[PDB]
């Protein structure tokens, strides 16, 4: 049982800008429609009834960590931008630990959507899903948000087709267990074949360490969901950046968009392109298509 008089009256005061009463929140907790380490996450209804994501925090049973999660990721209210993943609101009851509600995206994560062989998706259409990953970034580096896990796991895809920046705030956890590793120098689980050179080197994260992320996810977009560097161990990935090795140009991967990638993953991070000039830069690319 969480109780508001045991947390800061501050985090009180932000949360309860965003409460849903128990009884406008319906929960299928018979369907799961994601895993993450903290809680899964379940096809709901809020009430006009609409459907929701749930994502369950059960799994986080100290109230010190539970309130240091939330204030973490309560700034997500203030966000705004169709590119970035949106808080529905947050659900409080009688017990267990609160429930995050968040817009359901019928077509799931854009790494599975990529992967899928039905769908077969063109250079055009994996360059635009690029593009608006870009915009979601820009909005959050203006923001001064830095997300820290940016991943093609970690966007989801819309009815529309909208490509959503996700898995930060109140959604964050880990989703697929698979691309974390504690050998990194923090101990802890880290997504570290995403992680910039000086991120793995000095345990800081920046917009910039965003930015090298961001490479990253371009190279998966045009791969269509290849996992990067499997033949580099997670003992090695420090060592391979610092001898200045790279990802590889996918095979469909337009020559100007992998400069993007390349300078994207730049050693010096200062000397990396910023979000709005990546959003220039693959919209022109874009465009000749
Ligand atoms: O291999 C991992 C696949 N996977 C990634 C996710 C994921 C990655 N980033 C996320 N940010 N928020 N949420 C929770 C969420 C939010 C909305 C959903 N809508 C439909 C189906 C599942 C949903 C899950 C996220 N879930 C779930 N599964």
């Amino acid at each position: 049982h969480i109780d508001l008089s045991a947390l800061n009256p501050e985090l009180v005061q932000a949360v309860q800008h965003v409460v849903i009463g128990p009884s406008s929140l319906i929960v299928h907790f018979n369907e799961v429609i994601g895993r993450g380490h903290f809680g899964c996450v379940y096809h709901g209804t809020l009430l006009k009834k609409i459907h929701c994501a749930v994502k369950s925090l059960n799994r986080i049973t100290d109230i010190g960590e539970v309130s240091q999660f939330l204030t973490e990721g309560i700034i997500m209210k203030d966000f705004s931008h169709p590119n970035v993943l949106s808080l529905l609101g947050i659900c409080l009851r009688s017990e267990g630990s609160p429930l995050v509600v968040l817009p359901y995206m019928k077509h799931g994560d854009l790494r599975n959507f990529i992967r899928n062989e039905t769908h077969n998706p063109t250079v055009k259409d994996l360059i635009g899903f690029g593009l608006q990953v870009a915009k979601g970034m820009k909005y959050l580096a203006s923001k001064k948000f830095v997300h820290r896990d940016l991943a093609a796991r970690n966007c989801m895809l819309d009815e529309k087709f909208t490509v959503k920046v996700a898995d930060f705030g109140l959604a964050r956890d880990m989703y697929d267990k698979e691309y974390y590793s504690v050998h990194n120098k923090t101990g802890a689980k880290l997504p570290v074949k995403w992680m910039a050179l000086e991120s793995l080197q000095t345990q800081k994260f920046t917009t910039k360490s965003d930015v090298w992320s961001f490479g990253v996810l371009l190279w998966e977009l045009m791969t269509r969901g290849a996992p990067p560097y499997p033949d580099v161990n997670t003992f090695d990935i420090t060592v391979y950046l610092l001898q200045g090795r790279r990802l590889l140009q996918p095979e469909y991967c337009p020559d100007p968009l992998y400069e993007v990638m390349l300078k994207c993953w730049h050693p010096k991070a200062e000397m990396r392109p910023s979000f709005s000039e990546l959003v220039s830069r693959i919209s022109a690319i874009f465009s000749t298509f």
